[PDB]
């Protein structure tokens, strides 16, 4: 490490250094998917967005693989690098909430739960995730989905501007009018073409909302699946409806004949009149008998602080993702033959009906793939023991396999740390190599390739 550029590093970042002499450095560099050990050189904590700028041109200057960190979930490992440097975001984490504007300006390492903290404090609201720890900084540049998007699409479908620190130190401000090729890039593209500081939505009013959160039994599984698929095809924008196969938690609701047997856990929930959501969400709940059956009028923030049941976070996970047109009878049996398979309480089979608001917007608005797929499968294995992580891993893998018939496309954002190569699929040829322009563009050198990346 040169020290003429480390020292007028040290003169320009107003940060925190985490060194791999220092105490906390074992703990900094822990990222939420506990099956990726890797030893950074470096752990940069910025606090504005002059720290990123100095954090980027240093690793510029210095060669170092370049790792950047949000909320630190990516199921692939990307925000720890070993042997490189970490542009940490998470302290900064601050949002300015103009309510009569209904807009809201926050920081790239804003968490879900602190973001929806702040727009709820208006009753306003945008889409995210259904986790309120994940990072707002990952899972918005790769699409977002989550409670709010049948209604009001991704989470770019909602970002209007972006303020973007590339590859070459400089700052710049994209948007609809400003830089409108590297805005189209970074709304599904990833950290590719630079640190995002800074994102501003579109906020929306949402009152309460009636939810629901029940179980069935496995042998109820095909009608439940079929009841499922077969409503969300015609189902109003407001109904967002979501099937988790899983070993039923030990929960008072639920009876303990049941308690660690697989089962299908379907999350439902109504935007709008909670009167009306009460006639809705029954409409959908008895399709099989619901056990453990739990209704609820909740605040915004509150239907984003429930998930999952059970309040565990697993130390290790393995996803394989992809999309289907369609759910046959026959992917539904093949979906619950490999869901009564499921070892660890704390993984899920997971099928999720999108479309809605997300399927209206054009194919080539934004980066995201994929958007006229409507079903999305994740068999998100989840567990504890690390000398286990084979059995577990197998359950995703063969299981992604059997389904291989029905999968097409996948989200970035659910790629494990060996998919590096299903980028081109992800994408489709003529995204691919528009982000390549883009890429070529504004990061020539590839500086930023931890990621679901995008060579120039
Ligand atoms: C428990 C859990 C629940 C989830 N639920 C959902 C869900 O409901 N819906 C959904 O759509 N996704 C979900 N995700 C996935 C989430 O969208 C991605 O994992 C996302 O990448 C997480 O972002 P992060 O910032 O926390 O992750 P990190 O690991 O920090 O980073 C992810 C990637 O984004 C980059 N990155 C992060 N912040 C920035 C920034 N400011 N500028 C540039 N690049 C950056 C990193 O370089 C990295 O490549 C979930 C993930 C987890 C673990």
């Amino acid at each position: 490490l040169d020290p003429a550029t480390l020292a007028a590093f040290s003169a320009a970042f107003r940060g925190e250094l985490i060194w791999p002499s220092d105490a906390d450095y074992d703990e900094a560099r822990r990222i939420w998917n506990g099956t990726i050990d890797r030893r950074p050189a470096l752990i940069a904590r910025c606090t504005s967005t002059p720290d990123v700028v100095a954090a980027v041109s240093f690793a510029r200057k210095s060669g170092l693989l370049v790792a950047v960190r949000g909320g630190g979930h990516s199921m692939a490992g990307h925000s720890v690098c070993d042997g490189g440097i970490v542009i940490d975001l998470s302290l900064m984490n601050s949002i300015k909430v103009s309510r009569r504007l209904r807009r809201a300006r926050a920081q790239g390492g804003c968490l879900l739960g602190a973001f929806d903290t702040a727009t709820q404090a208006h009753m306003l609201a945008t889409p995210a995730g259904m986790v309120s720890h994940t990072g707002l900084g990952g899972l918005v540049l790769g699409g977002g989905f989550g409670w709010l998007s049948r209604k009001y699409g991704l989470s770019i479908d909602n970002l209007t501007s972006v303020e973007i620190v590339t590859a070459d130190g400089g700052v710049l401000t994209a948007s609809d009018t400003e830089n409108p090729d590297l805005f189209w890039a970074v709304r599904g593209g990833g950290g590719n073409f630079g640190v995002v500081t800074a994102f501003e939505f579109d906020l929306h009013r949402v009152g309460p909302v009636r939810f629901a959160s029940t179980y069935y039994s496995l042998d109820e599984g095909p009608q439940v699946i079929r009841a499922w698929r077969d409503h969300m095809a015609t189902a109003p924008d407001e109904l967002t409806w979501a099937l988790y196969l899983r070993l039923a938690p030990p929960l008072p609701e639920l009876p303990a004949d049941m308690h660690g047997k697989p089962v299908i856990c379907a999350m439902s929930c109504w935007i709008g009149d909670p009167h009306e959501g009460e006639r809705q969400l029954e409409s959908i709940l008895h399709a099989g008998k619901p056990h453990g059956l739990t209704k609820a009028t909740l605040p915004y923030r509150a239907l984003q602080a429930y998930s999952f049941p059970g309040a565990v976070v697993p130390d290790r996970i393995y996803t394989k993702s992809g999309y289907l047109n369609e759910l046959s009878d026959e992917a539904t049996d093949t979906v619950l033959e490999h869901a009564a398979d499921i070892a660890s309480p704390f993984t899920q089979l997971e099928l999720l009906y999108l479309g809605g608001a997300v399927a209206r917007v054009p194919d080539d608005a934004t980066a995201y793939p994929n958007r006229q797929s409507p079903f999305v499968t994740n068999l998100a294995a989840a567990w504890m023991d690390p000398t286990e992580d084979a059995r577990h891993t197998a359950w995703a893998r063969e299981g992604y396999r059997a389904l291989a018939g029905h999968l097409s496309g996948g989200y970035v954002n659910f790629m494990n740390p060996g998919e590096a190569d299903r980028t081109r699929e992800a994408y489709g040829a003529a995204k691919f190599e528009r982000l390549q322009g883009v890429k070529a563009k504004y990061d020539p050198t590839n500086l930023f390739r931890l990621n679901q990346n995008i060579p120039p």
